[PDB]
Protein backbone atom coordinates (compact mmCIF):
# COMPACT_ATOMS: atom_id res chain seq x y z
CA UNK A 1 0.00 0.00 0.00
CA UNK A 2 3.25 2.18 -0.09
CA UNK A 3 2.00 4.72 -2.69
CA UNK A 4 -1.84 4.33 -2.60
CA UNK A 5 -2.54 8.05 -2.26
CA UNK A 6 -0.69 8.77 -5.52
CA UNK A 7 -2.45 6.23 -7.75
CA UNK A 8 -4.73 7.58 -10.50
CA UNK A 9 -5.01 10.12 -13.23
CA UNK A 10 -4.08 13.66 -12.49
CA UNK A 11 -4.41 16.90 -14.53
CA UNK A 12 -2.30 20.02 -14.35
CA UNK A 13 -4.14 22.94 -12.69
CA UNK A 14 -1.39 25.53 -12.01
CA UNK A 15 2.30 26.24 -12.51
CA UNK A 16 4.73 28.60 -10.83
CA UNK A 17 8.32 29.39 -12.05
CA UNK A 18 8.44 26.60 -14.69
CA UNK A 19 10.19 28.77 -17.27
CA UNK A 20 12.99 29.54 -14.81
CA UNK A 21 13.30 25.91 -13.87
CA UNK A 22 13.61 24.88 -17.53
CA UNK A 23 16.29 27.57 -18.03
CA UNK A 24 18.27 26.06 -15.13
CA UNK A 25 18.05 22.67 -17.02
CA UNK A 26 19.39 24.26 -20.20
CA UNK A 27 16.16 24.00 -22.19
CA UNK A 28 16.16 26.23 -25.25
CA UNK A 29 13.77 29.00 -26.19
CA UNK A 30 11.43 27.09 -28.57
CA UNK A 31 11.05 24.09 -26.26
CA UNK A 32 10.40 26.30 -23.22
CA UNK A 33 7.58 28.06 -25.15
CA UNK A 34 5.88 24.86 -26.32
CA UNK A 35 6.49 23.00 -23.04
CA UNK A 36 5.10 25.89 -20.97
CA UNK A 37 1.91 25.80 -23.08
CA UNK A 38 1.43 22.09 -22.31
CA UNK A 39 -1.40 20.94 -20.01
CA UNK A 40 -0.22 17.46 -19.04
CA UNK A 41 -1.87 14.54 -17.40
CA UNK A 42 0.18 12.41 -14.97
CA UNK A 43 -0.96 8.79 -14.56
CA UNK A 44 0.47 6.82 -11.61
CA UNK A 45 -0.16 3.07 -11.24
CA UNK A 46 1.25 0.32 -9.03
CA UNK A 47 1.68 -3.42 -9.70
CA UNK A 48 3.32 -5.02 -6.67
CA UNK A 49 6.56 -3.17 -6.05
CA UNK A 50 6.68 -1.64 -9.55
CA UNK A 51 5.43 1.92 -9.89
CA UNK A 52 4.64 3.36 -13.34
CA UNK A 53 4.46 7.12 -13.90
CA UNK A 54 3.27 8.41 -17.25
CA UNK A 55 3.21 12.10 -18.24
CA UNK A 56 1.06 12.83 -21.31
CA UNK A 57 0.57 16.03 -23.21
CA UNK A 58 0.56 17.43 -26.71
CA UNK A 59 4.29 18.21 -26.33
CA UNK A 60 5.63 14.84 -25.30
CA UNK A 61 4.57 11.62 -23.69
CA UNK A 62 6.98 10.01 -21.15
CA UNK A 63 6.72 6.79 -19.14
CA UNK A 64 8.96 5.45 -16.38
CA UNK A 65 8.67 2.27 -14.36
CA UNK A 66 10.72 1.75 -11.21
CA UNK A 67 11.11 0.11 -7.81
CA UNK A 68 11.61 2.43 -4.84
CA UNK A 69 15.27 2.87 -3.98
CA UNK A 70 16.56 1.19 -7.17
CA UNK A 71 18.50 3.36 -9.59
CA UNK A 72 17.50 3.41 -13.22
CA UNK A 73 18.68 5.18 -16.40
CA UNK A 74 15.99 7.74 -17.64
CA UNK A 75 15.74 9.84 -20.77
CA UNK A 76 13.77 12.93 -19.75
CA UNK A 77 11.15 14.92 -21.77
CA UNK A 78 13.90 17.48 -22.57
CA UNK A 79 16.27 14.70 -23.70
CA UNK A 80 18.65 14.54 -20.72
CA UNK A 81 20.24 11.15 -20.06
CA UNK A 82 20.08 10.87 -16.29
CA UNK A 83 20.58 8.46 -13.43
CA UNK A 84 17.30 8.39 -11.41
CA UNK A 85 16.35 7.11 -8.01
CA UNK A 86 12.87 7.40 -6.56
CA UNK A 87 12.17 6.89 -2.83
CA UNK A 88 9.35 7.49 -0.44
CA UNK A 89 10.41 9.82 2.38
CA UNK A 90 7.62 10.37 4.92
CA UNK A 91 4.80 10.16 2.43
CA UNK A 92 6.62 12.20 -0.24
CA UNK A 93 7.75 10.60 -3.49
CA UNK A 94 11.27 11.93 -4.00
CA UNK A 95 12.80 11.63 -7.48
CA UNK A 96 16.46 12.58 -7.86
CA UNK A 97 18.07 12.90 -11.30
CA UNK A 98 21.87 13.11 -11.75
CA UNK A 99 23.76 13.89 -14.96
CA UNK A 100 26.96 15.68 -15.98
CA UNK A 101 27.87 16.60 -12.36
CA UNK A 102 24.40 18.17 -11.93
CA UNK A 103 21.28 17.18 -9.98
CA UNK A 104 17.63 18.04 -9.78
CA UNK A 105 14.85 16.86 -7.50
CA UNK A 106 11.16 16.21 -8.36
CA UNK A 107 9.13 15.81 -5.14
CA UNK A 108 5.44 14.84 -5.12
CA UNK A 109 3.24 15.22 -2.06
CA UNK A 110 -0.48 14.90 -1.43
CA UNK A 111 -1.88 18.13 0.03
CA UNK A 112 -5.63 18.33 0.45
CA UNK A 113 -7.10 16.96 -2.82
CA UNK A 114 -3.98 17.94 -4.80
CA UNK A 115 -0.85 16.23 -6.00
CA UNK A 116 1.85 18.93 -5.63
CA UNK A 117 5.06 18.55 -7.67
CA UNK A 118 8.08 20.59 -6.50
CA UNK A 119 10.97 20.84 -9.00
CA UNK A 120 14.30 22.19 -7.66
CA UNK A 121 17.47 22.89 -9.59
CA UNK A 122 20.20 24.90 -7.81
CA UNK A 123 18.46 27.98 -6.35
CA UNK A 124 15.31 27.63 -8.52
CA UNK A 125 12.02 26.11 -7.33
CA UNK A 126 8.99 25.42 -9.51
CA UNK A 127 5.64 24.21 -8.19
CA UNK A 128 3.18 22.30 -10.45
CA UNK A 129 -0.23 21.51 -8.94
CA UNK A 130 -2.26 18.58 -10.17
CA UNK A 131 -5.85 17.52 -9.34
CA UNK A 132 -7.69 14.30 -10.05
CA UNK A 133 -9.08 14.01 -13.55
C1 LIG B 1 5.39 16.64 -20.51
C2 LIG B 1 4.65 17.97 -20.67
C3 LIG B 1 5.52 19.04 -20.00
C4 LIG B 1 6.60 19.42 -21.02
C5 LIG B 1 8.04 19.28 -20.53
C6 LIG B 1 8.88 19.09 -21.77
C7 LIG B 1 10.06 20.05 -21.79
C8 LIG B 1 10.66 20.23 -20.42
C9 LIG B 1 10.72 18.98 -19.58
C10 LIG B 1 11.04 19.58 -18.23
C11 LIG B 1 11.45 18.58 -17.19
C12 LIG B 1 10.30 17.69 -16.72
C13 LIG B 1 9.26 18.47 -15.97
C14 LIG B 1 8.09 17.77 -15.26
C15 LIG B 1 6.88 18.64 -15.29
C16 LIG B 1 5.59 18.02 -14.93
O1 LIG B 1 5.48 16.73 -14.85
O2 LIG B 1 4.56 18.74 -14.72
Amino acid sequence: HMCDAFVGTWKLVSSENFDDYMKELGVGFATRKVAGMAKPNTIISVNGDVITLKTESTFKNTEISFILGQEFDEVTADDRKVKSTITLDGGVLVHVQKWDGKSTTLKRKREDDKLVLELVMKGVTCTRVYERA
